[PDB]
Formats: C-alpha cells, sequence, structure tokens
C-alpha cells in the first residue's frame, strides 16, 4: 500500500503537499513493522527544525521510532487526535493518523524525496 499522492522518505515517511506546507506520517509498511501504537511523541509548533533532524516517537508495542523531519522548515501543526486515540497511526497511516503539519523552508527541497515508485523500491531492496 503506497498511494501516489505524496513524496516518500528512506526512513519509511510520507509529505503530503498542501499549499506551501506539506503533512507528514509515517508510512503502512511503518506500522505494520511497528505493531499496535500506544503513544505518539509531537513536537513543539513553531520550531524550527533542519532536514533529517528527529522530531517526533511513536512508541508501539515493539519498540519507538524516531520520526525525522523531511526536509528543513517549521512545525506549523501537530496532531492532537494521536494523544487520546494513537492507534489511528495504525488504522489510517496515510489519512487520520498523519503526525505532523510541516512547512518546507524552501519546497524545491520536496523534489529531493521518493515517490511512490522510489519508496516501493526501497522495500523490495530491504526485503
Amino acid at each position: 500500500d503506497i498511494p501516489k499522492d505524496r513524496f516518500y522518505t528512506k526512513t519509511h515517511e510520507w509529505a503530503l503537499p498542501e499549499g506551501d506546507t506539506v503533512l507528514v506520517g509515517i508510512t503502512d509498511y511503518a506500522q505494520d513493522a511497528l505493531g499496535d501504537v500506544v503513544y505518539v511523541e509531537l513536537p513543539e509548533v513553531g520550531r524550527v527544525v533542519e532536514k533529517g533532524e528527529a522530531v517526533a516517537v511513536v512508541e508501539s508495542v515493539k519498540t519507538a521510532s524516531d520520526i525525522y523531519a523531511p526536509v528543513a522548515g517549521e512545525i506549523v501543526e501537530v496532531n492532537l487526535a494521536l494523544e487520546k486515540t494513537p492507534e489511528l497511526v495504525n488504522q489510517d497511516p496515510y489519512g487520520e493518523g498523519w503526525i505532523f503539519r510541516l512547512k518546507p523552508r524552501d519546497m524545491g527541497d520536496l523534489d529531493e524525496l521518493l515517490d511512490a515508485g522510489g519508496y516501493q523500491e526501497v522495500l523490495e531492496s530491504e526485503a
């Protein structure tokens, strides 16, 4: 399951472009590997983050996973619903399970990410 409406990351993350921003969450593959999610550490809104910086932690019943900032920019929103219902990450990783909204320091940076095809090659490469 790899929708082609967003960018992807080798660290199994996605960035949904929406105007001058991008929604961020983990891939279906990512939550399958993690198992039931029980808690999500969210980054403070307004922080300026650099590309690759660990800014979120998804805690499941198997391990804790550091979520990185696909590209440099600022956190403009955090998915509060993940505090009361973390499992949304499993149920709908690409939808209601988004983690944070990030505004790229520069959109052109997204063009350095992978597309549905790039991410699939990656999953098949490490199969």
